[PDB]
């Protein structure tokens, strides 16, 4: 009735949104990426995304493969399981697919709180 359910969803893609740089910086060196804080490891060359799992208390993100080197299609999740009614288990997904290194989101919301550039 009075969720923020809005908010919600910004609050969620601009929790993941930023990492879309922090991928492609990584694979432009050859080296991966994975999950979590950290040091760079120049032993594996593995980068860290630099954020915890919860640094969003509306829930988790999630990166798909763990780690990932840029030779197949990338997924980026934040989960929404700290949120209020309308978006509690709701999946907001940013996919860079690995043929062109192209970037999409998409939300499984109901339409009217899915944020500004994804779609269903």
């Amino acid at each position: 009735g009075t969720e923020f359910a809005r908010s919600e969803g910004a609050s969620a893609l601009a929790s993941v949104n930023p990492l879309k740089t922090t991928v492609e910086e990584a694979l432009s060196r050859g080296w991966s990426v994975k999950s979590g804080t950290g040091t760079e490891d120049a032993t594996k060359k593995e980068v860290p995304l630099g954020v915890a799992a919860d640094a969003n208390k509306l829930g988790t993100i999630a990166l798909k493969p763990d780690p990932a080197d840029g030779t197949a299609d990338i997924t980026l999740t934040f989960t929404m399981g700290g949120a209020g009614p309308k978006n509690k288990g709701k999946i907001i997904t940013l996919t860079r697919t690995a043929a062109d290194g192209l970037w999409k989101c998409t939300s499984d919301q109901d339409e009217q709180f899915i944020p500004k550039g994804c779609s269903r």
